[PDB]
């Protein structure tokens, strides 16, 4: 599904070229860059010792954070608000990143764990994490 | 979340009156009627011996079928297509209806069971069912 008025917001993209943007050019730009994330793992793919069991793509946390900021700064506020709430709040996805082994949490916003505890004595390993609420 | 361009498509509605419709007046009309379904059970509600464990409203199958036809017949085809695919294909919801106790299936379209088998000798009971694909 791709959100009408955009070419890149949703599963994959329906752009005819790498540089095409939709009607909502600010919101779509944020999704375009998101889709072009250097490190992603497709549905059912296995990477960094992890495996994405979702029916949608899951990306590195760096890309997901940049996406968050992009949307919050987008001039197309109505469509960005919709895409932002959907992605970060309603589809219950996760991102991966290299971090010290996690030990605990302090539900920095219930439902999800934003200030988890790590063991700083053990080398970093790829793990799954919750996103901030939009 | 409510789909921009509509007042009724999404959780609840953001209409100011019972008769207000959004920009996409044909798509929105279909959602308005859907929301006004005589028999629904709110998130976590218990009804007809069933209980809705979803975080969204689940309605009777009659309403969900009427909604399907409404969308397929809507003049606002782009927004109806999006709302149709999302609701019937991606959120994995269910509807309830009075039917003979179910016994089996014949995945009338994989992922979901459209031609289930019933025991016609036992009185009808409310049960949960899959929706058609849009
Ligand atoms: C009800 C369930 C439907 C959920 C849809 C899942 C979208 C997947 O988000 C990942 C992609 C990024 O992954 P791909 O597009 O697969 O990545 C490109 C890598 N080839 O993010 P985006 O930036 O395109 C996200 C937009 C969601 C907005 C909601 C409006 C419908
Ligand atoms: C990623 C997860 C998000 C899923 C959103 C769940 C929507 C609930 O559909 C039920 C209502 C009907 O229930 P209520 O609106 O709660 O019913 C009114 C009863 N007071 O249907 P509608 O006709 O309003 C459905 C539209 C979904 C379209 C997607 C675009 C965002
Ligand atoms: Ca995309
Ligand atoms: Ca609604």
């Amino acid at each position: 599904i791709i959100y009408p008025g955009t070419l890149w917001c949703g599963h994959g993209n329906k752009s005819s070229g790498p540089n095409e943007l939709g009607r909502f050019k600010h919101t779509d730009a944020c999704c375009r860059t998101h889709d072009m994330c250097p490190d992603v793992m497709s549905a059912g793919e296995s990477k960094h010792g992890l495996t994405n069991t979702a029916s949608h793509t899951r990306l590195s946390c760096d890309c997901d954070d940049k996406f968050y900021d992009c949307l919050k700064n987008s001039a197309d506020t109505i469509s960005s608000y919709f895409v932002g709430k959907m992605y970060f709040n309603l589809i219950d996805t996760k991102c991966y990143k290299l971090e010290h082994p996690v030990t605990g949490c302090g539900e920095r916003t219930e439902g999800r764990c934003l200030h988890y505890t790590v063991d700083k004595s053990k080398p970093k390993v790829y793990q799954w994490f919750d996103l901030r609420k939009y």
